[PDB]
DNA sequence: TCAGGTATAGCACTGAATGACAAAACAAAATGGTCGCCTGCGACTAGAATACACTGTGCTATCATCATTAACT
């Protein structure tokens, strides 16, 4: 249910990072990742939003994917 | 023309030269110890919720294959 109801706000940051790179499908993937990764260690008891911790897991799915695929050979993130 | 002789070659003989085996030393190569960098993984808590990809081949020249429309039976 949570899923269901961010991908509305994983398809807004995807567009507010409309980058080519590979594909926006791999990039709306990695945003979903991301979602799950950050409902899996999300808490309420912070008495914040869940919009900034599911944005900030986003924009580092999306790193990470952009710096190692997007790309034909294997760059590393700090190069 | 026959013969003494000097030039040239084979022969008797100890002792120095030349073979075979083993050990010590140096250089080339593979294996192992060690130092610093590359890299894989996790976290950063104000709010941010389908609008950003975007289109552009252009309507050539016909030719043949598949479900919906209309109507004869």
């Amino acid at each position: 249910e949570m899923v269901e109801a961010n991908l509305r706000l994983v398809i807004s940051i995807a567009k507010k990072y409309t980058n080519r790179g590979l594909q926006f499908l791999d990039l709306i993937q990695e945003g979903n990742i991301g979602l799950m990764k950050a409902v899996d260690k999300f808490e309420y008891r912070r008495g914040y939003k869940f919009s900034t911790y599911a944005t900030w897991w986003i924009r580092q799915a999306i790193t990470r994917s952009i710096a190692d695929q997007a790309r034909t050979i294997r760059i590393p993130v700090h190069m």
